[PDB]
């Protein structure tokens, strides 16, 4: 019923092929990946196609899957659409507001589904949280707060993920968190700023990307957050916090757990499916896709494949279809990129209104 | 030895004068307070003064204690000095830079000892945490990071603590924790941004001050630093934390401890100066002046004390005596001011400069 063909098959891509392969009525027909489709088309039995364009212009595809680096998204996207095919695209979307809005533009005029693949929105725990946000269990939320903070230590081998004109450093490559606080209050910032610097990964050996990010976010209902990133970090944590008038929420993912507190009372619920998966996570923190994250993209690519076979999305992920979550993912991004550059606080209707 | 008149003895400046009087050849000889001179003149059996000029100009003072309200400090520093008599001064030392400088200018051109009062440098965690990054222990410092964050419910009299040109807002009233970022880097940023709002603190019977709170701070090193404060959380957290390249430390107020962390391994110290004051402020967040708090009033007495008798101050505290821990951190917290106002980031050359 829905073949696929994937444009980008390493690590995550062949994974996104291999969960969605399960699927009833899904088929991975074909790849494109100069350097591992040859061992990953064995593998799924497919045909290694010799260019993207074979690929998004073959009859053997419905739906274009894009898990290229970061920096490598545009062209696939945009010829998927020109072909008439329906598009996947991994996170981030792309390194540009401008580019990101070609992208959805492209697939908007040539009238097929696009998905951006904003996979923390299918986290149980950001789902229920959200339903308690909008429920009014912590009241008014008044402000949101994430780490995503820990150590990398030098590499053997440097790869495209450590330099920012190809991955777009933590903030693009890690932008989950952004688009979490951006879901969870369901505004996009009027004012962005950030701060950062690269304090333990200049030289020989290393990338050039800023190792810590500290980013302020203020919305126009008054609402604040702040979000820091890194990987110059002894200390770590990784979490995202809502404060509310009534009560807070945390969802931990380091010591993995959903923490409800109201009235100094606090109740748990799990980030992912089940306690092991949650206990899974906390325990391979503290010592290759883990659990947690197998289940997630069998249910991201459950998602699509039953959106193309005609399902109607939840309200909880209508944002990932018309490419609002992408383009105000990337504008935000794009924001705070300018204000660690130009040393100043940025307004977002500088990004939103360039052009 | 050394006679001391106390100017306002309140909460904290009956308990300066109490802890005061416990030492070898020091004595409470007076006070200076409307509202509650009269009783704590008769709980201190000393002589309630009639006005502000008749304490500073007495012979029966050698030292103005001033622990009045935030925006009440300047003059009785002022007058103390122009009767050549020495001065603690509690935190903040005032609210603006300008008052700041003036209140050090005075002391020192008239030879008599001013102490700022920032009494978190004598926690037992802050003295060793200084220690361990002076030896190398956790490395090159990279960053530090602060919170002090709670709830604080609608209050039945409303006091000048919620009053931004009363208190200065969390800013200046805790400025314990931005001192301390200070103290520990051992260095002053050059650029300092922070946004904040009244988020559920507005309106009959709340003060005008923010209730949340958000600074980064930029140093000329490199070093970078985040710290967050308000009375409108749900979640809270009341920790520094010290993040170096070898390893990282957590002084933790609320679940009250310290933390080293290198190597993957955490090691336990002590924030205050026995396990039975750590345990007891802990299982206090959980839930006047408590057993952590008292010994640190002693000590602090003890130490300006043992100056005016005229002991040799350790290092570690003589930026309290030479005025630079206060201008600093009045400088800092006069330009985070601006930043809120003006909606913008701003060099600390701005405030510092302007003399
Ligand atoms: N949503 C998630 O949880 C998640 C997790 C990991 C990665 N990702 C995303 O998946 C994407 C790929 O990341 P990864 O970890 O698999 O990286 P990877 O380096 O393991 O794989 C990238 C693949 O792209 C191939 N490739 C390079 N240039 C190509 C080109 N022009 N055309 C076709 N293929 C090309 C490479 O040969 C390689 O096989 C990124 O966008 C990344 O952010 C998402
Ligand atoms: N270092 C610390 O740990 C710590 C802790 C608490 C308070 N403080 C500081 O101590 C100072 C006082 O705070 P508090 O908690 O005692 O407040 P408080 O409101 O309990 O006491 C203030 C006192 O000042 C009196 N007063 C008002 N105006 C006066 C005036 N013109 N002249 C003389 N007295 C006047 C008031 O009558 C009152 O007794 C503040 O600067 C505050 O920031 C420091």
């Amino acid at each position: 019923m829905i073949n696929y063909g994937v444009v980008g098959v390493g690590y995550f891509g062949a994974e996104l092929a291999r969960f969605m392969n399960m699927h009833d009525n899904a088929k991975i027909t074909c790849v494109y990946d100069p350097e591992n489709g040859e061992n990953i088309a064995r593998e799924l039995q497919c045909i290694n196609m010799s260019s993207l364009d074979a690929l998004v212009s073959s009859k053997l595809v419905d739906c274009v899957i894009v898990a290229t680096p970061n920096y490598l998204h545009k062209e696939p996207v945009i010829k998927a659409a020109k072909n008439k095919k329906h598009v996947f695209c991994e996170k981030p979307i792309a390194l540009s507001y401008e580019d990101c809005v070609d992208m959805v533009k492209a697939c908007k005029e040539a009238g097929v589904t696009f998905m951006a693949g904003h996979i923390m929105n299918f986290f149980n725990g950001v789902q229920y949280a959200r339903k308690l946000i909008k429920e009014g269990v912590i009241g008014e939320i008044l402000s949101c707060h994430t780490k995503r903070n820990g150590w990398e230590n030098k590499q053997e081998r440097l790869s495209w993920k450590k330099m920012k004109e190809q991955s777009g450093g933590h903030l693009y490559h890690h932008i989950h968190e952004l688009d979490c606080v951006q879901h969870l209050l369901g505004e996009i910032p009027e004012t962005v700023t950030m701060i950062g610097g690269n304090l333990a990964h200049s030289g020989p050996g290393f990338g050039n990307e800023d190792d810590m990010l500290f980013m302020t976010l203020e919305f126009p209902s008054g609402k604040l957050a702040t979000l820091e990133w890194g990987s110059a970090f002894n200390w770590p944590e990784h979490y995202v916090i809502i404060n509310g008038t009534k009560g807070s929420i945390k969802i931990d993912m380091q010591e993995t757990a959903g923490s409800l507190r109201i009235g100094g009372q606090t109740k748990h619920f799990l980030v992912h499916e089940t306690q092991e998966e949650d206990d899974d996570r906390r325990k391979g923190n503290m010592t290759k896709t883990p659990l947690w994250l197998a289940s997630l993209i069998r249910k991201e690519t459950l998602f699509l494949h039953n959106i193309l076979c005609g399902a109607k999305p939840e309200e909880d992920y209508i944002d990932l279809l018309n490419g609002e979550a992408a383009m105000s993912a990337i504008a935000t991004a794009d924001a705070a990129t300018l204000s660690r550059s130009q040393d100043r606080k940025v307004k977002i209707s500088e990004i939103i209104k360039h052009t």
